[PDB]
């Protein structure tokens, strides 16, 4: 039983490190989920 | 297509957590867990 | 050379053994190691 | 952060192993790897 | 009597690898392991 | 299980050792102890 | 001749010491060593 | 190297092993020696 939205939020990840490549998985993970969070609450107050 | 070195076992741990802590919200527990995940790496890299 | 993948493995069984404290660190290894292929499965199930 | 007495060697042991015996995938060698050294502890622990 | 962090973890890493590996010569086998170990973690810590 | 003849005397004589001489590191001194325990056995055979 | 299972291992293990320590006194350090290693066989069985 | 008097305080040791078959080897070594040494003092005087 895999909840809902997982899979999505994590190619999500995926297809933004096959784009941007960054060196270090674990830095871009935090970077990234980070600018996700952002995005919804900007999308949230609109 | 060629995933990377290490993706899929980050995903899965994330996952496995997903499972076993059952957060009320997948990207607030995402920023958590890696910020977690990249200290704990510090921690083994000054060991 | 170390492989693709295996500290990734070792960090995300790390930083688990950080949060949950766990009284035993063999004990939980098997634990870890059999609900994170239990998440796998359970993903690749999924699609 | 403190890693706790003991991570260090668990974590370097399997690591050995891993180099040594090139396991086709790492997470049923972990699952293979710690149960059987649970198995051996129980033996000395006897 | 006070045993260290980490010694009863490396005798069972070594312990599991004898059982597994059924060395002919303990002793040969444990100069053998230690070294491979000690060799493994030298690349941990240049991966890092 | 099967704990081989002789291998829980081996780890006990480094573990005496570690407890004695407490090294800095577990690992560096058990190639240096099972390095030494080969040539005192070695010696051994040969006044043999 | 049946050598008794860890003879040859106690053995070993007295007489690296012997070569590491260099006791003038072969006896008086047997007694030590065996003391010691009796005592440390007691804190690995209360670990 | 080995020191002189080394091997046969060894298979002295070994010798009473082989006969009495003790059922803790450590345990033996630490009664022979002490008697052992018992023994030389005894001699000595």
């Amino acid at each position: 039983q895999i909840p809902p939205g997982l899979t999505e939020l994590l190619q999500g990840y995926t297809v933004e490190v096959l784009r941007q490549q960054p060196p270090d998985l674990v830095d871009f993970a935090v970077e990234y989920f980070t600018r996700l969070r952002e995005a919804r609450r900007g999308l949230e107050h609109h």
